[PDB]
Formats: C-alpha cells, structure tokens, sequence
C-alpha cells in the first residue's frame, strides 16, 4: 500500500469523505489499531491514527510499517 499525499477529505474532493477518512479508520486496522482521524496539517492533508497498539495514539502508517 505504501504511504499516500491523498488521504483525507480535505485533499480535493471532499464529496466524499467517507472515503477519505476510511484510508484512517480503516488503515489502523489493518495495523491492529482502534481508529484514526485526518487533519489538515499545515495545508497539508495528513493522516492520523488513535487507539492504537503500537502507542495507542498517533501512529502514521509509516511508524506501523513491518514491511521495513
């Protein structure tokens, strides 16, 4: 999957947000976490996580990465 610039509603097309945000609540997931939400960091669409289990909090998918 990789990291990704996109990963929030507030990139370009928040018509769906649903969307976006799943890239965060669904990501964490997949990296034994509770949920994650997006911000906008600076202008910048940055994606956070919480509940985690690794930290329980902000963990970027690059911090939860066990590929590398």
């Amino acid at each position: 999957m990789d990291i990704d610039f996109s990963t929030c509603a507030r990139m370009d097309v928040p018509i769906l947000k649903k969307a976006a945000q799943g890239l965060c609540i669904t990501s964490c997931s997949m990296q034994n976490c509770g949920t994650g939400s997006c911000k906008k960091r600076s202008g910048r669409p940055t994606c956070v996580c919480y509940r985690c289990a690794n930290g329980g909090g902000d963990i970027p998918l690059g911090a939860l990465i066990k590929r590398g």
